RNA sequence: CUGAGCUCGAAAGAGCAAUGAUG
């Protein structure tokens, strides 16, 4: 486990976020890679943000949790950049992803957003 | 900013790329 995990995770919650990224992909609005993830926040209203637990250097995503406390935005880690990339519809690894519109996945974002907001306290 | 594309020979497939191709 890296230095920037602000909370620990079972096999669940991070796998439910992985299949949330799939369902938003064509049915809603998704943005790809850590720069587009960072833009998604600063343009004022992301819906959620996803990060890979296996990043090296780890310091390159360390600006996302702080930025997510300034913007009141909820976030969650998933087991690898290579399975995050696959979920996002691409074949290169992705250190992070952002949700602009959940599509079909509105109520799937809502039930995990609520649980993120408690395991963060 | 855009945000996925690019490099090559043949009968072919490998490599680069969201840790950023194109512009």
């Amino acid at each position: 486990k890296p230095s920037y995990v602000k909370f620990e995770v079972p096999k669940e919650l991070a796998e439910k976020a992985l299949q949330a990224v799939e369902i938003a992909r064509d049915t809603g609005k998704i943005r790809k890679g850590t720069n587009e993830t960072t833009k998604a926040v600063e343009r004022g209203q992301a819906k959620l943000v996803i990060i890979a637990e296996d990043v090296d250097p780890e310091e390159i995503v360390a600006h996302l949790p702080p930025l997510c406390e300034e913007k009141e935005i909820p976030y969650i880690y998933v087991p690898s950049k290579k399975e995050l990339g696959a979920a996002a519809g691409i074949e290169v690894a992705a250190a992070s992803v952002a949700i602009i519109e959940p599509g079909k996945a509105r109520d799937l974002v809502e039930e995990i957003a609520m649980k993120v907001k408690e395991l963060m306290k």
